């Protein structure tokens, strides 16, 4: 027993991590059969942030000017195209740690873990969501651009993020691995503001499963409601509307613990109406929304890779 | 900027991670050189748990009885003995994926990644702390036993826990690498209780000062106090003595912000005093107590492995 915020095992992507320094800008890229994925603002100084025209500045790059290096040995480009956001350098060697992987584009709401790296070595693992407003609450420095999100299938790889920027606002944006923001944000150092960053239900009520598996039960209540009456309260506390999909997909938990799904929305909103109180659950004073329902099946279960 | 519950890469320990069977009893092992370390409780069955005489089900044990996996390949245990509630299997091949490593036995509050492991193969990574009554807050089902806690330095595994055993309350209690128990509790299924869990004074400051650097500062008074008033206030909360050597420890990141240790303190107490009043820090809205400061720096730098 127990439930903790937990990423997947990051070794599978530890060795993948490189460097990728353009002139004075040094970032990580992503070293996947014999092409390294990077962020296409290695392009730029610190001044063509400010309006870049990536396209112009390119001219200016060839091959030899994309230093890539792969621990302590250099590698060596021999190719390199812009495909939206995103470098993909082609190198002269396949990464011979190269895992079974895929390229997915994930929704707001699903999560992932995040391998943030500086100078293409691993710092650290922590899991986190793409919110609903497409920003993530993540841990950057500078240099930690080119980082990845991640999910893994036993032994795939499902590559969902890459880490561009940070928002004036401490938020980050970043792109799936086909260069395309999440969300309306570009690489760009400029005015972008984030929209409502409100509770991905979904994920409270799987939590709120998790918690009763686990032994906390105090939250749960003599109330059952509907789907329309709870989103009445849902919207007035910026929570994401919940959808009969939604209910389907936590059948499973519901049906593990005999909890019926509106009857843990009954008891949700009598939390966000009445509050904690001062109590906890699972060691958390807030609603906790950045576990999905497979994260809660996956963790309870003891799923491997 | 931003800052999250971060674990250590778990590539180097992953590469260590093996399947240990006795009978009917599979757990996990550790495998650093030729030796492979696992629960003593392996050799139990859920009977003999009860009350085992661990030297007198030994007797019953040959090196053929323990089989070991790592993949899908058996490893071949030339020896075994036991040290304190380890078993030490000696195996006629070294883990070619040895890393750099230490044995280390850490101390209350101190903290260091958790890479759950099910049959050999891991299953996820978290942060946890050693907390102050020797249990510690972790995510494990059967099966996890063997499971290893970790800290590493640049190029340096120091292996600090192994987990054993869940008490009736649902925390967790294990061994360093040399078999012995943190705190008073044994690989015996009988009743053991935790002490009073109390909070980690030092990390909470020291997330206290994360926050001060990642823009979270409304919780900043006008006040200050001394180490004997402050720890008045701990004690009816709970809280651990701070000392002059954790002062010390707080520093560098007193330095960094230009907040005196005495002053984050004077507004920690106003916190436990006031409460929270609805708001959040980094996220929180409880006092988060297992980052250290070397944590904090750590992520606050960008420190790499
Ligand atoms: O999350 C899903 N699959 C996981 C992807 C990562 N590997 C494991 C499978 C999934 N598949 N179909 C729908 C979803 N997810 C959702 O509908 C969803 C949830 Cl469940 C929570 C928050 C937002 C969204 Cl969109
Ligand atoms: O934590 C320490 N070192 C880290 C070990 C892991 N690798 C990095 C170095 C350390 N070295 N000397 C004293 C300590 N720690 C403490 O005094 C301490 C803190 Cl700081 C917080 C909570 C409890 C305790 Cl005992
Ligand atoms: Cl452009
Ligand atoms: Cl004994
Ligand atoms: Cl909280």
């Amino acid at each position: 027993s127990g439930f903790r915020k937990m990423a997947f095992p990051s070794g599978k992507v530890e060795g993948c991590m490189v460097q990728v320094t353009c002139g004075t800008t040094t970032l990580n890229g992503l070293w996947l059969d014999d092409v390294v994925y990077c962020p296409r603002h290695v392009i730029c100084t610190s001044e063509d942030m400010l309006n870049p025209n990536y396209e112009d500045l390119l001219i200016r790059k060839s091959n030899h000017n994309f230093l890539v290096q792969a621990g302590n040995v250099q590698l060596r480009v021999i190719g390199h195209s812009m495909q939206n956001c995103v470098l993909k350098l082609k190198v002269d060697t396949a990464n011979p740690k190269t895992p079974k992987y895929k390229f997915v584009r994930i929704q707001p709401g699903q999560t992932f873990s995040v391998l943030a790296c500086y100078n293409g070595s691993p710092s650290g693992v922590y899991q986190c969501a793409m919110r609903p407003n497409f920003t993530i609450k993540g841990s950057f420095l500078n240099g930690s651009c080119g980082s990845v999100g991640f999910n893994i299938d036993y032994d795939c790889v499902s590559f969902c993020y890459m880490h561009h920027m940070e928002l004036p606002t401490g938020v980050h944006a970043g792109t799936d691995l086909e260069g395309n923001f999440y969300g309306p944000f570009v690489d760009r150092q400029t005015a972008q503001a984030a929209g409502t960053d409100t509770t991905i239900t979904v994920n409270v009520l799987a939590w709120l499963y998790a918690a009763v598996i686990n032994g906390d039960r105090w939250f749960l209540n003599r109330f059952t409601t509907t789907l329309n009456d709870f989103n009445l309260v849902a919207m007035k506390y910026n929570y994401e509307p919940l959808t009969q999909d939604h209910v389907d997909i936590l059948g499973p938990l519901s049906a593990q613990t005999g909890i019926a799904v509106l009857d843990m929305c009954a008891s949700l909103k009598e939390l966000l109406q009445n509050g904690m109180n001062g109590r906890t659950i699972l060691g958390s004073a807030l609603l906790e929304d950045e576990f999905t329902p497979f994260d809660v099946v996956r963790q309870c279960s003891g799923v491997t890779f």
